[PDB]
């Protein structure tokens, strides 16, 4: 495709396409959109974030990470509709249009690229990151149990061949740390959204903890609205509530860590079909599902925005 | 360096420096080195050749490109030092001996000489050729992307801007297409190996098609004869296979090109460092790097010579 | 015959007579069809595909492969008539028209040469394919048993000198891995349809398994629709189902294997007689067999370009 407009949004790509994507888009819209490098994945591949931004000095930001699991297709497919999306409703939708007049958004579409690339050469259910440690055999962390919350306890593993393997310590994995640095340099994030795949879950902080944030009663609210928001388009039924409370005790996770550094509005989006295809969601289903989910993050941005 | 003997192989070097190291050793060693011009690239520069014989008439010969992706500076730096080598090793050297006194060895350093110009003076991580497309303001085509070996097909960009940028047709790239003439008329190369990097695989015909090769069997034995040979110095660990099976597909790539001319062992090596340094290698890591691919190079060469 | 006018349709035809047909067909309408060579047979001959197409890039296309049991002969009459007709009735009828303005049919009507060469020099009944074995006096793999599905598990022999050996690994034979490698790679096919001879049957997908198939309702259907159509010119009675429960579990097939990789309308023909003549089908039945046989196809094509 020689343009995002003859990208074809509706099949799964390479790390390539969706690399050279980003590349279209900044050319299409160098006043809106602009490819970020945070940092080397452990195979040196470069980590790219898209920051949309209308102007202004570190303006109130919404992060939002894809693909941290590799196999997780649909996660990376609908960060690439998201991306053009963008770029199609500013100035066009007056919600979305008041967001990006006065805040930025900090979208990676492939959090995870050497999983990614995996995926595609040698195994398409891989989910982990691809570095190699200490004396082991196995390779791989899981990325989304790495991070500085809770690390190391109940609801990961410590065994370095399980594929829930939480890493050495926080943050090992430069993946994750990439993100890490780039947020708390930032110091301005209002909202911090993960996106995965499969359950149709839409879960607020703490999957480490049975403790209650905080700002329990208006995340609560949020994912509400944000969940009826996504269904009203094709009717798709998600579940909502705290990580521990919906799925099971998880620790090391991206968003309980994000919540702690005081970004409010952290939720994470567990996509599309409830087990009909699980990871091996049909690429036929890829615009429905990005289209719905636009509505929920959307809906959390709003909330992000007034308050 | 006044002398080949005074050249610092232990540093990355300019184009002027390579070429003149080039007619340095010419000048050294006239009865087994000779410089060939087997064309100019985009922008006028000449495209040198080393010839390594020991007489014969059109002999049978092993090809060898470095430097066809311009920022893979750890190829440029260990062709200098092959070319060296073989000067050393020439007479002294058994196995070496053998097969200069049969077979012609021709070395291309600096396959893409355009490209090589720009990461010194320009960008660094540049890896495409200098050419000037004429519906697009980008510049450059993936010169091993454009080879006439499924040319076109996935595994390539059609898009101009596209860091893998196929080009407008097949051989469209005088850099390319000045080998395919050379070889060709030649009509008599048993070997053709292409010399890439980091990653550290050494991979054997078609990255266009799933297509097993006829010799798979028999490529695939020199393959793990020559990671081995290559492993026993340092203990670098080497991957090998087809591309398409160890990486992924990739269309348009000169060793399937060269396979499909009938030349059997074509072989393509991705050098050193798996991701912590990636394409800028420390300069301390040349000599060690060129010392055991040259021991992965000469098994393959000698697989040759007996076959 | 000078021109496929003057062919004689009503008569079995030896692999030369075949292949002058193809060459005839594709002068006489180069802008529908081509010849092209994806393999060569363990013997080495070509294997040749025709394809129809009306122009577009790897548009959605349907798979036709005939003769993989060599003394069927009656499926490879029935592919030269199938060839003839495409040529005849693309600008004449609306349905078959609108079909090719849309989707590319890529024709195989000899997938086995060397059996089909035996069976008109040596021995009229051989099925299996010409591969040497090893360790072993007997020849040949019975080819529609290779395929990587449930392959080697029951429903299939391990002993080289049975009629219905499945060879030494999955794919083992040239004339199934071309077929997979073409498939694999070209990864737009949206049917693929086997034909074969006798016992007048439409079976979809699952021989090795008794396990129902997702698509198992839809493709039911589509089947009863077909042999309506094809009952409906001469009266031809067929019975449908899975290939498990209508006839017997039977591993390594090739439709076990298209389904596997996404191919929806996945169908193998069993075609006329239900024994009187068996493989030894008279001639006179060649064109009412390929026409009926023909409205069958087509149904499964109107379902495909439909969904
Ligand atoms: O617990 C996991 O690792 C995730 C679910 C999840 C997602 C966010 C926070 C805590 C858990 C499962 C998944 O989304 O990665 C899907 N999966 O690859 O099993
Ligand atoms: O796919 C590529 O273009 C190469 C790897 C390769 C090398 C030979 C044949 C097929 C693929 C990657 C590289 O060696 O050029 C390093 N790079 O990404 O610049
Ligand atoms: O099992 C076979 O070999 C086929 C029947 C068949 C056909 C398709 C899928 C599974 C079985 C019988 C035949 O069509 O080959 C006729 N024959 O016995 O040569
Ligand atoms: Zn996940
Ligand atoms: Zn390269
Ligand atoms: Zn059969």
């Amino acid at each position: 495709a020689r343009s995002t407009n003859t990208f074809n949004y509706a099949t799964y790509h390479t790390l390539d396409e969706i690399y050279d994507f980003m590349d279209l888009l900044v050319a299409e819209h160098p006043q809106l959109v602009s490819k970020l490098q945070i940092g080397r994945s452990y195979e040196g591949r470069p980590i790219y974030v898209l920051k949309f931004s209308t102007g202004g000095s570190n303006r109130p930001a919404i992060w939002i990470d894809l693909g941290i699991h590799s196999r997780e297709w649909i996660t990376q497919a609908t960060g690439v509709w998201f991306a053009k999306k963008f770029t199609e409703d500013y100035g066009q939708d007056p919600s979305f249009t008041a967001i990006l007049d006065s805040m930025d958004i900090f979208l990676e579409i492939v959090t995870n690229p050497d999983g990614f690339a995996f995926t595609h050469s040698q195994n398409r259910l891989w989910r982990k990151t691809r570095s190699v440690t200490s004396s082991s055999l196995c390779v791989g962390v899981d990325a989304n149990r790495n991070w500085d919350a809770g690390f190391g306890k109940a609801g990961a593993s410590s065994s370095p061949c399980s594929e829930t393997y939480h890493g050495k310590y926080a943050n090992s994995e430069v993946e994750v740390k990439s993100i890490v640095d780039f947020v708390k340099d930032h110091g301005n994030f209002k909202a911090f959204l993960s996106i995965h795949s499969y359950s149709q879950l839409l879960l607020y902080p703490y999957g480490y903890t049975t403790q209650s944030i905080p700002d329990k009663t208006e995340l609560n609210q949020v994912a509400k609205s944000a969940v009826e928001a996504l269904k009203s388009l094709y009717g798709t039924s998600y579940k909502y509530g705290s990580i521990i409370t919906t799925i099971y005790q998880a620790s090391g996770g991206s968003i309980d860590w994000s919540y702690n550094q005081g970004i409010k509005y952290s939720f994470t989006f567990e996509l599309r079909d409830t087990g009909r295809y699980g990871f091996l969601l049909p690429a036929s289903q890829i615009i429905p599902t990005a289209q719905e989910t636009w509505l929920g993050v959307l809906t959390i941005m709003e909330h992000t925005v007034n308050n």
